[PDB]
C-alpha cells in the first residue's frame, strides 16, 4: 500500500514522506511527490461531495476513511481506498497526518 | 500493510498509532498494543543480529528495511517485511517514526 505522511502545520499540507510502495502505485517517483498536496491525483471524475467531506475531516484534525477516483501518472484511474489519521507529538500537538492508499480497482 | 507510528521523543518509543492493517496481522487489537514497542511481536526464531541492526538504525535516526520472524497473538510465525522511517517536524525535530510490515511468508 501506498504510505505518506504530510506535514500539518505548514499550510496546504504538504508531503514530507512516500514509501516506495506509493511510488508503484501512482507511478509517480519520490522527487515529484516531496512537497506537493496529495490532490494532485484527482482527475474529471473524481467526486466532489467526497473530497469535500475529506477536506473537512483535515481540517477538524479528525481521522477519515473515503473511497475516491484518483489518476496515476500515466493518466489511467484507479479506485483509492483513502484512510487519513491525524498525529500529535508530546505536548499534544497536530504535527502530521499518515495517509493509507489501496488500489480496490 | 501494518502501519505503525512511534514516538520518538519518550524513551523505548512507544506505538502511538496502528492501523486495522496492523491488527489484522498481528491479530492483537489496538487496545493491547498503544504504548507498548513493536518487539513485542519477536520470539525464539528471531534473529538477534537483524534486531540488533534494527536497533542501531532507530538509535542513529536513519530509515530501516529489514526481514525478521515475527509472532502473531496465536503463537504462529510469520516473515516480516519491516520497513522504518524517521519522521521530523518544521524547525527540524525527530517526533515519530512510521512503520510498515508486510506479510511476506
Ligand atoms: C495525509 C493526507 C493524504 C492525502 N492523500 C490523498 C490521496 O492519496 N488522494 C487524494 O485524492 N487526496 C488525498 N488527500 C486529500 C488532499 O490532501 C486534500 O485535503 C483534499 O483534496 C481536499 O482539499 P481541497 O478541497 O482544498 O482540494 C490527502 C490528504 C492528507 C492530509
Ligand atoms: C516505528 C517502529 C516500528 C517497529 N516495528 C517492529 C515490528 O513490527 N516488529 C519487530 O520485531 N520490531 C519492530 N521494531 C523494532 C523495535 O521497536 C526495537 O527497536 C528493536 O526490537 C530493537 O530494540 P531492542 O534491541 O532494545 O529490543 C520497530 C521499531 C520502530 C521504531
Amino acid at each position: 500500500a501506498g504510505v505518506v505522511i504530510t506535514d500539518a502545520q505548514l499550510p496546504d499540507y504538504p508531503i514530507v514522506y512516500c514509501n516506495p510502495g506509493f511510488v508503484q502505485l501512482t507511478g509517480y517517483p519520490s522527487e515529484e511527490v516531496l512537497g506537493r498536496n496529495c490532490r494532485f491525483l484527482q482527475g474529471p471524475a473524481t467526486n466532489p461531495e467526497t473530497v469535500a467531506r475529506l477536506r473537512r475531516a483535515i481540517h477538524e484534525g479528525r481521522p477519515a476513511h473515503v473511497l475516491l477516483l484518483n489518476y496515476r501518472k500515466d493518466g489511467q484511474p484507479f479506485w483509492n481506498d483513502l484512510r487519513i489519521a491525524p498525529v500529535r507529538d508530546v505536548e499534544g500537538r497536530l504535527t502530521h497526518f499518515v495517509g493509507i492508499q489501496s488500489d480496490v480497482s
